């Protein structure tokens, strides 16, 4: 089903940015942490 | 080599809630950190 | 466009590694914390 391969691929690259700022987000909180 | 592309995005999908999970899991440690 | 979905995915691959090894990063520094 290549149409339906193209929105998975497309559904990949959002929840991989989604966790690329959630990961970002945890640094934060961990650097106040680290730093504290 | 189609058939071998379908398998790799499978195995992106996986990889990526293997992340999801893993990012869950550090994200309770911090949190108890955080609140202790 | 097959060969830029091609690309597209391989892109995923190189994201997720990324990501995963970021992920590693963080929770060595959590663990440091966490029996500190
Ligand atoms: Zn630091
Ligand atoms: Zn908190
Ligand atoms: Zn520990």
């Amino acid at each position: 089903e290549w149409e339906a391969l193209e929105k998975k691929l497309a559904a990949x690259e959002s929840k991989c940015q989604a966790l690329e700022k959630k990961l970002q987000a945890l640094e934060k909180k961990l650097e106040a942490l680290e730093h504290g």
